[PDB]
């Protein structure tokens, strides 16, 4: 609750009446960093003493699934307690602080590397929570009564999962507004702005690697899955190779005019940021490929209107070699538009800005995570989505509009504008 400035210490030093705003700020600045660093370690205390270091949870699951669930969350967590350390040392040794720009960029370049091995983590962590929860008898039942425990803060084991790679994204934010408000001193700025760059390139590595173990997972296990027996064989392993969409359609016939609403056929694609795979689902690990198209080969379009939106796929060269047209459908406007805004995916400032009021976690590949107070550009809005660049890193992904509100005011706007343009890559 206080801040720097009601702290009994600053008061009885009485600086206040001889300091610029600008250092106040600083001082806020700074203040902020050590005091945010601290409410993380303490969530990540609870984690480890009432989830990672619980007997019972262990009992209900087997020693790889732990691995998986907590990863390296102690080494995560030693990495936070020794910085805030070394800042708090800055903290209690003068009433107003000199610099932690010199912590900051060391501890991001050399004592930050757990973050990158735990934001990795996270498509194994996810689907081992999963599989837990929905299989799991023995685990559900432990999970409950420990979140129904007092020190949980009735917050539950997802959420203290998922605190290590909030904070490492909103890292970079303290650092700039303390390099905004270390303007004033010369040969401090350009040691903060030091601290932007390496704070900003652990970020980048932390989410590089999030995606290189996320699309190699999918790649391995799509793999099996397609069964490209059928057809003319086409290896989907690379290491470039990742998957911009999956879904089931409704297929549409323009033989019968008289549609149904009850056993409609239907198709399953794999969109592939360079190819897109046609399949029939045979079981629920198994999809028996119709054709596919390379990206650059493949048309989409909405049909003219029962069964409501329709779109036309065309593979100008097939798998054969010959051109080929699918007719499907979908119930949801805003899936359609979610499918031709994939299928054109080989196709500033006055972009609409919205700012994030609650937290939407990511429940598809199309769509992007987001915390409260993340800025998001608008490209495309559709049926209650928006379709999405986040100001922060420039991923780009779908999100429901309810969780954001319009930022209108130009102040606001180009201020985040210009803001971006500094941690921009």
């Amino acid at each position: 609750q206080l801040t720097w400035s009601q702290l009994p210490e600053v008061l009885e030093s009485g600086v206040l009446d001889t300091l610029s705003t600008e250092e106040r700020k600083r001082q806020e600045a700074i203040f902020e960093i050590l005091t945010s660093e601290f409410s993380y370690l303490h969530s990540l205390s609870i984690l480890v003493t009432e989830f990672l270091q619980s007997r019972e949870l262990r009992a209900t699951m087997t020693q790889t699934e732990h691995h998986h669930l907590f990863s390296n969350i102690l080494d995560v967590m030693s990495a936070s307690q020794k910085f805030f350390e070394a800042l708090e040392q800055r903290h209690k040794a003068q009433v107003c602080v000199e610099d932690i720009s010199d912590i900051l960029e060391d501890h991001a370049q050399h004592h930050f590397h757990p973050y990158i091995a735990y934001c990795s983590n996270e498509v194994y962590q996810q689907r081992t929570l999963q599989k837990l929860s929905n299989s799991n008898a023995a685990f559900r039942d432990v999970l409950k009564e420990i979140e129904k425990r007092p020190a949980c803060g009735g917050l539950p084991m997802i959420s203290f999962l998922i605190l290590p790679m909030q904070r490492v994204t909103r890292l970079p934010l303290l650092t700039d507004t303390l390099c905004l408000k270390t303007q004033g001193h010369p040969e401090r700025y350009k040691a903060a702005s030091q601290a932007l760059k390496a704070i900003s390139k652990l970020v980048k590595q932390c989410n590089e690697g999030a995606h290189k173990m996320e699309r190699t997972e999918q790649i391995y296990t799509l793999n099996m899955q397609l069964d490209f027996g059928k057809v003319k064989s086409l290896p989907l392993i690379s290491a470039s190779r990742w998957l911009l969409k999956r879904g089931e359609l409704f297929l549409l016939e323009e033989s019968s005019i008289f549609r149904k609403i009850a056993s409609r056929p239907t198709c399953y694609l794999f969109l592939f940021n360079d190819v897109l795979v046609v399949t029939k689902k045979k079981s629920e690990e198994s999809y028996l490929v119709q054709d596919y198209a390379q990206l650059d080969h493949v048309q989409v379009r909405k049909l003219e209107p029962s069964v409501p939106y329709p779109f036309q796929v065309n593979l100008l060269h097939n798998s054969e070699g010959r051109q080929e047209q699918i007719l499907l459908s979908s119930d949801s406007a805003s899936d359609r538009a979610r499918w031709i805004t994939a299928l054109t995916y080989k196709e500033k400032g006055e972009l609409p800005q919205v700012e994030v009021t609650k937290a939407y976690f990511a429940k598809q590949a199309d769509e992007i995570t987001l915390q409260q107070a993340d800025i998001v550009l608008v490209l495309q809005e559709e049926d209650g989505w928006l379709h999405g660049e986040r100001l922060l890193d420039g991923e780009t992904g779908w999100f429901p509009e309810s969780f954001a509100h319009s930022i209108t005011s130009r102040v606001a706007v180009e201020g985040n504008v210009r803001r971006m343009e500094r941690l921009r890559v």
